């Protein structure tokens, strides 16, 4: 298999797209930007319904970290299908969900005692985090960051702050969430270069919380938790300053506020550590994961300090949680991660950094490149001084990449994420970065952007 | 396989219960009443880790309608694993999710224009229903029923009204839900026998909404939707009067309010119709489904009147929704239902009615029996005039059933649900009803309850 | 002065109504039913701008309990104007507000430790009650009664449940209020005659809270307070069963819930006791008062169990609270009440009961009469079996009373309140009851209602 | 009369303070900082219960703009007491409330058609503004500013953002308020000198709303209104840049958002214009006033664009609104304001500016002086570079002033407000500024602050 695209979308793809629009809700599908109609997957390739072959740099939005169709994950699922599928893990018991809980407790950040709540999704894992934090603290308010994405349910919509259309006509959602700026080193209310001056940006965000919220309208003692992504995903793959979370933990500990680390997109080895927060040297009270954990089977998990447990039965539960097929898949994923795929993320990190910095020196349309392991963001701007979003150009680059056999996703208002499966070879990665660069070159030339 | 239980919980069972308590969150697991530790499943039998064989009357909380390990569902899953598992359903397209959407549109109650939103669970499907209703009506309030169960997320916790421990320290959840009594023919605020006098009970519930809420404190024009279960599940397998939903639809239509039918537990053929609402002769605006739809794989669906669609992209979505493994499982489940299992539930209905009415005549501890198809509730009371809940005895009946090779689940404060897989044979059904009867007889003898 | 009305509204009255519509907000003013345009007041008489003289049975919505222009109140005001008007009650100190606080502590129902918070209105006094209850219990939910009226601010609009137009487009107000039926002996969801069967109605209301709310969706331990009117005012002058509050206090005490008695309309001697709650033999934790307390000057008070006090400075306050003019007026009002006016309301009670029961025997249009002291409600129905509201006829009776020199106010959907100043003589009371009776007779004749 | 203080608090004052603490709620009284116990008032002097005579620079928190005991206001009240006090302005009509509404409409900012809602307080006037804005726009969200004070009721507590103790244990209040930084030229998150660089500060605040709220988590189309003080009162007498409100109005008009101008503290001539907003050249949709309007009698008013009126009766009302005694007082206040007191504010403005800038040059403890007309703020800091709040020193200066016969109030964390009655003479004003300067000198010398 190699990148190989003729007409896209081809005739079979256009039929599926039309039927999708007829039968399915209007969501985030884009027939104009994301006309990829997947029939099968093999290693790091999609094969579309018209037989187009595309190298994958999206991992299906950071889910297929272990490969699009990993054989160790498939064999574990098949073995589990021969035994049992659903055992009602929240009314009855089974050993499968317990084996996964023990492993998640073992791989959690830091050396503190943990327990686990299993669910079906990242939004469920984050709703469970809200409940655990309210029950255990008996406090009801939360702080979250502008640009954050935590899910689309009534509790998590209040945490989420990436695009206002996510909230359209939904007010009221769960009351009690206040938002402050993320320490985004490229874009922040202070105009601070957070790469050159990380401490000044860290200090402005901490001071915003302490001086602007705590000293005026948010009683610090009534805040149950601070929700954060360790790198903002949907908000643009924004990597905050290395010392930010240590300072945030000082502020949280002073007031008895929990730290809730959303790893739904950046966990399961994406950043060359099991948990992205491992790069920032703090131990969060709660960690949420989903997506990649199940290697293609829906699963969520909420990993928490053991003393935060619900003190009485019946406060929280679900039906499908501890699904035995998801559990089997997840144990296989974690084994693949610990035995080679995380090391692969570490090995390819310098290739991404080197190639994306080379691209930033050459192509004026690139405002910023940022990343860790195999999580990279490239943000496009109309002018490097104004940092005006190049939204149209960003969309055109995604389309020019797809026409050349590379599947990319947008993030934020004018960025692209590069998140190839962790099984990707050095050669496959170079092939993708080459296609990406050709897409940037074409859209630059079209619009008269400087090429140096 | 036949029912065959020695020591339960056995040594291997005791060790998994101990480990589950150590690593997992406190949810609804009961070491004293639900010590069933499942290792595998065959036909309608659970095989525990100690080799105990139990006839299943639980369907794993109404998920395993097509059987505990259905070969056609498993074949569809293994075939889909050879193609692709996750294809980012909401960013990219795939024909598997569209084929499920087309089938769900077709099988929806009534014959009106429908679209479908796919998710990962019942609570997600109900959260999607709230969002669709708010967006489409531009109204924010909802009416739900006392005794309701709709899920445990911030939106659905406001709808749910079954046990207050479900809400412990969770306030505030989503604002704008008002609750009114369900037309529970055995227990209601008017003391109406709603079996003998269904119309009186219907009129009291409708009059409570119209006179008590609309004429005083709930502006009818600001209500987006009335959420209901066509039979209350977690609240006790409570079957409302046949004409109730026709009267509720007349009220809703007068004020432009949506009817939202939660079929998460009672749908997918459980009542001898594809949808339980079919017994009530109305066409709901929104239908929510999960559990049995995925035949053991996590899936949810929200089927809605097509003109309610979200006008704009990005108001709702998810990562896992449209999961191709869950879509293949669901198409296989629906084919199994339509090719004999729904007819089997209709055929077995009169056996359940006859045997449970015989048990009510004989065992004074039985206050009420009720059901449709293969959904039955038996409620236990200390006295038939006071209807004081026999909660202790209810748990003992479940325990004795287990000791005799029958897996049962409690519902409400003192009821048991009988929900065997729809593939159960007449002989397997008679065997489980005989075991149920022995468990009632044993606990009646033990406590001095009359046996007539 | 005697009742003496020619053309009403006269020319000067019509011009003020026109100007009011031009410059003022649309509130509850009625040009067709309440065309009384007051220029001055003397004793128990209103003198309109056209020189029409009307006997007052309105007390200006229960504010003018001590008379429309009480000389002792006016002398206290003029004396205070020679000293100081406003002294910033909550930043600086002044002896006038403290002397009122000491008197309110003394006259509070029962003999427990009390403190007082002073404000400017009923709605402010009830908002203060919510804050005191939330702070002191650290609980956030409240129970209120259908038909309640507690004010029109964001906190009190959640408590109020009288007319839905009070809440039109206001959602969301303060979250956490749940409503249950009032023990209205004439109209309740059980169809109980609560005059003949008070205990049955009490038990249905208590059982609705305990079984329907506490056992299903309202955690009893999270409820700060139950708000009630001892007689519902705006909701129809509805007098509950004598033993109701004793039963409500037993329920509240079992769960550590505060009882909050709203005396804004029924206090300051209106029922022939200083507080209406005195007829029910309980001691509320919080009592709210306004209206008659200031004898025509804006004032509110929240009298509370002293250990509920705010622990820290700055949780609540206001600018105008403790206003020295309002404090002088209030001390004068209380002295007038204690020196004969409360005794006068007790003396006139049997005259009102006798004459209204005679009117009920004679005029079929009267569905119900009810009252205590000088607080009476008369509810008009189209038919005594259906109890359909006679809303049109109710308004016509008010209009005909006005044409004959009696000022009346509607309450609820089809009732009239009789609330004459407490200084009214037996002869003035007989005169107003005779006019009321003629207005009922005229509107009965006009519409063909039976007269027995 | 002249400043004349012996012992303060003296023996009569200490008795009142002790009784206040025994009988009254814990609010914002300070026996340590504000031991002023007022017995009477004469011109611009308080006379305390021990006969101490103090020049007033507090106007009783900006209420006594027309003098502590104005004879024209007292004569109008007395004349009204001879006619009627309360006429139930929201059920019946009277000419007195209508005369005040017409005048308020005439003196409103700009030349647009207005209507008026009368209430009893500033918090009531602002709750009415919330209701008018929700009803008329059918939108439910609001923006307010950090440092803002709009009142302590459930709706206005959500708008208020000055001290967190104001909200302690009150969550949830009315949902839907988001807060952004005020363009405070001395203290802001950007470190901008808003005196030297006003446009840069204006632009940061506008960009915070547009880029940080509108482009991320607040749908601009769902915002009913932006609440602002034209000068923040309780937050420190912060005067924003002259062009800020013009830019805010551009943003509001683009999105159909109302501008709500809270003049409760800065209106009724305080700033040398009837309305403080008149200095900033915009016409707000709604203006709220209270305090000073009634010259010592409780009153509130909400003045709004006439097309925002409630389209149906019964949405909003009160009992005491249109109180005839308050209305008489208010017309007298406005006549005094238009015929000499506003001109006096204009005449004394340069004296305050000159004396306070002289004090800032001499006393290093002064960080900032700011003001308009007879509204002045002086902020004290421990160091002019850190701007660390000198809270203790600020309290000591208030006490040293009181000991020398000047009544001052604190504002913000370390500021003092100078708000003498608008009748103050040039000589009286110089006497006050001299005492203030002596208090600053004493506290400077005590703590070793530089005197230049
Ligand atoms: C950071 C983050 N949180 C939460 C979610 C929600 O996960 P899901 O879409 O599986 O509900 C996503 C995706 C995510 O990236
Ligand atoms: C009626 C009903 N609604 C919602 C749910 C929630 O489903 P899940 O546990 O899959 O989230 C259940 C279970 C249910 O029975
Ligand atoms: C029982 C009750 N509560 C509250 C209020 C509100 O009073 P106000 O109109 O003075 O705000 C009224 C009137 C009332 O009758
Ligand atoms: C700006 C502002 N808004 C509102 C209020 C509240 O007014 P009151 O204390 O009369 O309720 C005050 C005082 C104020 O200064």
């Amino acid at each position: 298999l190699k990148p190989n695209v003729k007409e896209i979308p081809g005739p079979k793809a256009r039929k599926v797209i039309e039927e999708h629009h007829k039968y399915m809700a209007t969501t985030t599908n884009d027939p104009n930007e994301y006309f990829l109609v997947i029939e099968r997957a093999e290693g790091v390739y999609w094969i579309d319904v018209d037989g187009n072959v595309l190298l994958d740099f999206s991992s299906g939005i950071g889910v297929m970290n272990v490969g699009l169709r990993n054989p160790k994950v498939i064999e574990a699922i098949k073995k589990q299908l021969d035994l049992v599928l659903h055992a009602a893990g929240t009314d009855y018991y089974n050993p499968y969900q317990v084996e996964l809980a023990k492993k998640l407790v073992e791989i959690a950040p830091g050396d503190i005692e943990r327990k686990v709540f299993l669910s079906n999704s990242g939004t469920e894992a984050n709703e469970a985090a809200l409940k655990i934090a309210k029950w255990s603290t008996n406090r009801k308010m939360f702080i979250a960051f502008i640009g954050a994405f935590h899910g689309r349910t009534h509790g998590t919509m209040s945490l989420t702050a990436s695009k206002p259309v996510q909230r359209s006509r939904m007010f009221p959602t769960m009351p009690g969430v206040v938002h402050v700026p993320y320490p985004n080193p490229y874009r922040n209310p202070w105009g601070i270069d957070g790469y050159e001056n990380p401490d000044e940006l860290i200090n402005r965000v901490i001071d915003y919380i302490e001086e602007y919220l705590f000293e005026h309208y948010v009683p610090a003692e009534e805040v149950a938790g601070i929700f954060f992504e360790p790198i903002q995903g949907e908000g643009g793959y924004v990597v905050p300053p290395k010392n930010f979370f240590k300072e945030l933990k000082k502020l949280a500990d002073k007031h008895g506020i929990l730290l809730i680390d959303d790893e739904v997109q950046m966990g399961m080895g994406r950043t060359g550590r099991m948990w992205a927060i491992e790069h920032f040297d703090i131990v969060p009270d709660i960690v949420t994961v989903a997506k990649a954990l199940g290697g293609g089977i829906p699963i969520g998990a909420t990993i928490f300090r053991a003393d935060l447990d619900f003190g009485v039965s019946g406060v929280h539960s679900n039906t499908f949680g501890g699904n035995t097929v998801a559990a089997a898949a997840a144990l296989a994923v974690i084994e693949e991660l610990q035995n080679g795929l995380i090391e692969n993320a570490q090995k390819l990190e310098p290739l991404f950094r080197e190639r994306l910095e080379e691209m930033k020196e050459k192509y004026e349309i690139i405002g910023d490149v940022r990343g860790l392991g195999l999580a990279w963001g490239v943000e496009f701007v109309k002018d490097r001084k104004t940092k005006e979003y190049a939204t149209k150009e960003r969309g055109e680059i995604v389309v020019e990449a797809l026409k050349r056999g590379l599947a990319l996703l947008g993030c934020g208002k004018s960025a692209i994420r590069l998140i190839p499966p962790l099984i990707i070879s050095e050669e496959e990665a170079k092939m993708g970065l080459d296609i990406f660069e050709e897409a940037i070159k074409v859209v630059s030339e079209r619009h008269g952007y400087k090429i140096h």
